[PDB]
């Protein structure tokens, strides 16, 4: 494994649009496999694929040990429902957190290291950082949507 450099807050690549993964090879398998190792040493929640430097729609959520590690390639929100107002950080921004609203429930579509497709109900904030990860995949960072920051 590798650990990898998290690009920070300024950088282009961080604002550039993902394209879809179309081989799903060994290299994005060690892709995805260091992109866990470097979130964790890093103490992260989520990391997508642009803040170590790669413009792929891949990313990698893990909160709590139960649920575990969630790899998504490719990950659409299906359906959103419900409202959760509270604090977001990034590790492409260290020490910034702010207030952010995102849906409180997503159905995510999404595909495996394969490119099997399966479905993902979350919650709460695993489904923040889901929302929040997916949407560095398509160039958009959170500072975008933060209605206050923390004193
Ligand atoms: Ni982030």
């Amino acid at each position: 494994m590798a650990v990898l450099e998290i690009i920070k807050h300024p950088n282009e690549v961080l604002e550039t649009p993902c394209e879809r993964v179309i081989n799903f090879d060994k290299k994005l398998v060690k892709l995805l496999k260091d992109m866990h190792e470097t979130m964790l040493i890093a103490d992260g929640v989520g990391l997508a694929a642009p803040q170590v430097g790669v413009s792929l729609q891949v990313a990698v959520v893990d909160v709590d040990d139960d649920t575990g590690k969630i790899e998504l390639i490719n990950p659409s929100i299906l359906e959103k429902r419900g409202e959760q107002v509270g604090p977001e950080g990034c590790l492409s921004f260290p020490g910034l957190y702010g207030e952010v609203e995102r849906a409180d429930y997503i159905k995510v579509r999404a595909q495996n290291r394969r490119g099997k497709v399966f479905l993902l109900e979350a919650e709460g904030f695993l489904a923040r950082a889901i929302q929040h990860e997916i949407d560095h995949l398509h160039g958009v960072l959170f500072t975008s949507k933060v209605t206050r920051y923390y004193e």
